[PDB]
DNA sequence: TTTTTTTTTTTTTTTTTTTTTTTTTTTTTTTTTTTTTTTTTTTTTTTTTTTTTTTTTTTTTTTTTTTTTTTTTTTTTTTTTTTTTTTTTTTTTTTTTTTTTTTTTTTTTTTTTTTTTT
């Protein structure tokens, strides 16, 4: 689990995640739930 | 009139030093070889309407393992000190300006003499 980005809020936006192979996507920032750090996972794309 | 003392430059040739001819090592320089940029056109790639059957997200409910959690003791973090490097004031040296002072060299042309080589 290599760290890929880093990116802060801003402000109410749309996040863009990716692929290697072609993979595109978007979301609302209002989505992901935040908490402490050394945490889990929040699953955000379907791979493999 | 004969004979006696002292002084120096030469027979000097050898020791010391200097001068003058030499050729190993790091810094230049010309060559070939590999990175860059602009055109033709060319099959080839690629942009944009229409239809279509698809396959993943959103009604609703479930749990469990990552999110809660408190606390011991480490160990990275910070503090002081000192060394190494970077960078900028300071100083020194050198060059150019225009009137002055000083100098120094390379060749033709002919004819005669020295001065070496064969």
């Amino acid at each position: 689990k290599v760290v890929s980005l880093i990116v802060p809020r801003g402000d109410g936006a749309i996040l863009t995640a990716t692929q290697n192979g072609y993979g595109k996507r978007t979301a609302v920032a209002e989505y992901p739930t935040k908490s402490r750090a050394t945490k889990g996972v929040i699953s955000i794309k379907v791979t493999e």
